[PDB]
C-alpha cells in the first residue's frame, strides 16, 4: 500500500505541463499533498521530483 | 522512527529559497535544530544537505 501510495502521487507530478509547474501557485498545492500524507510515502524519492 | 527523523529534518532544508540559505543567520538556526536532536538522526547523509 505505501509503494501504490508513492506512485500514486508520482504519476501527478510526471504527468503536468512544464509551464503549470513554473507558476510558483500550482507546484505549492501539488507539493502539499504531499506534506500531508505523512510518512506513508517514500519521502527520498519524491523531495526533488518536482525539479527533476 | 530514525528514518522518520532524518528525512523530517531533510524536508525542511530541501523547501527553503536559495536567498534563505544564502543569509548566514537563517542557516545557523537551521543546523543548530540537528545539533539538538544527538544522534537521533543520520548524521552521515545529513551535514553536507545545505551546501548540495
Amino acid at each position: 500500500q505505501r509503494e501504490a501510495n508513492t506512485q500514486s502521487y508520482l504519476d501527478q507530478v510526471a504527468a503536468s505541463t512544464l509551464e503549470q509547474l513554473s507558476n510558483a501557485d500550482y507546484r505549492s498545492g501539488l507539493e502539499a499533498q504531499r506534506d500531508a500524507m505523512g510518512m506513508n510515502l517514500d519521502r527520498a524519492a519524491t523531495r526533488d521530483a518536482i525539479t527533476k
